[PDB]
């Protein structure tokens, strides 16, 4: 199986990169990800809300109301500067981890 | 704040340990030694953290353990056939996830035109 920890990490990863490309609202994120995957990836709405609560807690995304001029009120999400840094740190740490593994493969090889 | 959350730190540590075992059955002190050298002395994992992670991985069937021969007798750990398959499933799903975002970036770009 893909364990539950990894599925959530994949969904977290998708949501942050979508918001990196532009402010968005939940149904639009789900629609856009389904489109980018030719209908194959249907994100679970319930799962977005728990992740969004966490990301808002950590200051990684913020929200604001739009579409009020028509008589409605939709919540939009934005990647914050803390969020941009978190993505940079995730890239940099994962590159460090990957380099350690590459080094290990080599050290194993050169011993031979 | 912005720092790497505990979930991702655990995922990164899991990644390292399973990739060490992918490259060959091994024992805790030997894993710690190898990671320390592959990280140019900077990452010296504590044996307790390995025991914590291995207890979980063994419970979930991803690794198993067995004794070597002898002035001591080391406990070896191995990636199971489920563990190997999990790595392939992980590679394949993360590759799909990455391409989805790549598509969204491309779509975003070409629309701007
Ligand atoms: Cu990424
Ligand atoms: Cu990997």
């Amino acid at each position: 199986e893909i364990p539950k920890e990894m599925l959530r990490a994949q969904t977290n990863a998708i949501l942050l990169n979508v918001l990196k490309q532009g402010d968005n609202y939940v149904y639009g994120i789900i629609k856009q990800v389904k489109e980018a995957s030719n209908g194959e990836m249907e994100l679970n709405e319930a799962t977005l809300y728990t992740i969004f609560k966490r990301l808002e807690k950590d200051g990684i995304i913020s929200s604001y109301w739009g579409d009020e001029s028509q008589g409605g009120r939709r919540k939009y999400y934005r990647l914050t500067e803390i969020g941009h840094e978190n993505m940079r740190l995730a890239f940099e740490s994962w590159s460090r981890v990957d380099k350690i593994i590459e080094n290990l493969e080599a050290n194993k090889k050169s011993e031979a």
